[PDB]
């Protein structure tokens, strides 16, 4: 297992524009296109991202390409964030994948606001972090996914994904 397989599991793969759990237009492996209610706006953002007139549909390779970019941007975002980087650097490789997943889902900003959980993770207080992390709108909205990521962070193993 790795970050790519993990997120491919959590996000799935859809070749046609769809709405995510919050109702926003998305395509491929969780690539958010826009927070706007306009499908045309979403189609405009897609064609811009792909480089052609897609008509709301892309191929598997195109989806994988957006995913690679998105994964890359997520890590880089973490390394550029002063609140996030130090946590990330303190972690082992498995736990790091849990941090990347959260950021991919919620944005760096979002994640950087889990102040308390961030500190517990940095101090290696696993169980405590796990409980603090669950006290969030994130967990109440997407509990099954939130449980898998929380367990990854708590245990440093891929068990939730086997
Ligand atoms: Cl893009
Ligand atoms: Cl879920």
């Amino acid at each position: 297992m790795n970050i790519f397989e993990m997120l491919r599991i959590d996000e799935g793969l859809r070749l046609k524009i769809y709405k995510d759990t919050e109702g926003y237009y998305t395509i491929g492996i969780g690539h958010l296109l826009t927070k706007s209610p306009s499908l045309n706006a979403a189609k405009s953002e897609l064609d811009k991202a792909i480089g052609r007139n897609t008509n709301g549909v892309i191929t598997k390779d195109e989806a994988e390409k957006l995913f690679n970019q998105d994964v890359d941007a997520a890590v880089r975002g973490i390394l550029r964030n002063a609140k996030l980087k130090p946590v990330y650097d303190s972690l082992d490789a498995v736990r790091r994948a849990a941090a990347i997943n959260m950021v991919f889902q919620m944005g760096e900003t979002g994640v950087a606001g889990f102040t308390n959980s961030l500190r517990m993770l940095q101090q290696k207080r696993w169980d405590e972090a796990a409980v603090n992390l669950a006290k969030s709108r994130w967990y109440n909205q997407t509990p099954n996914r939130a449980k898998r990521v929380i367990t990854t962070a708590r245990t440093g193993t891929w068990d939730a994904y086997k």
